[PDB]
């Protein structure tokens, strides 16, 4: 007799808690391959943190790490930061969808939803198969 | 470099089913359950099959249809509906199913989209970090 409360999940969303004192792992697809790949960070009220360059990078997905670190090399304090990534195709720039793991806070409410630590409710056709 | 002609896994309930192969997807299950299943439909909403899963716990949940009706014959391919539930305490839910999806073409919203096989345009926010 078990849930996914407790447990990390990997969501389809732009924000996610992070506890700087550990790497930050995550992902983001790309649809077509790109000479200039991206991921801006900012913390919970917009201000830009730091700036993820990933360089070219071919169609499929894509990892990524931050290690909790301002563009001046200072730690940031946990809490909840976004992660926009984005591409430059033929000089246009593009979003990409990036993965993100968030803590499963509880199970709530035909319809079932998960209580994700930061997100609140986020439906399961966000949510990446389960580990 | 292109994406186009791979298969990605989608949060949807249909799929471009080849029934000369097995066909196998996942669904999500939040809470453990006693009994979990997938009805199983045509493109026109008639009933195919029914795959009954039993008892499972929490988190994803892998299936499979072999391309057959209840009576044992084989299914022409086609667009086919699966509709995972589960019973959790007297009362049914629907859960989330992830399926295989061809890539048509890349295309754009709306503001990169899958064109994905029996689907349309499809955001990024469904597809399963790319394997």
């Amino acid at each position: 007799a078990s849930s996914l409360v407790g447990r990390k999940v990997i969501v389809a969303t732009d924000k996610s808690v992070v506890d700087t004192k550990d790497t930050f792992k995550a992902s983001l697809n790309l649809p077509v391959s790109s000479s200039n790949v991206w991921v801006n960070v900012y913390d919970d009220k917009g201000t830009v943190v730091n700036r993820i360059n990933l360089g070219q990078q071919a169609a499929g997905s894509v990892s990524f790490m931050w290690d909790g670190k301002d563009s001046s090399g200072n730690i940031m304090p946990p809490g909840t930061y976004k992660f926009e990534a984005q591409t430059s195709i033929d000089g246009k720039t593009y979003g990409l969808q990036t993965y993100l793991p968030a803590n499963v806070d509880s199970v709530t409410l035909g319809e079932l939803m998960l209580n994700l630590a930061g997100l609140g409710s986020i439906a399961l056709s966000k949510v990446q198969i389960i580990g």
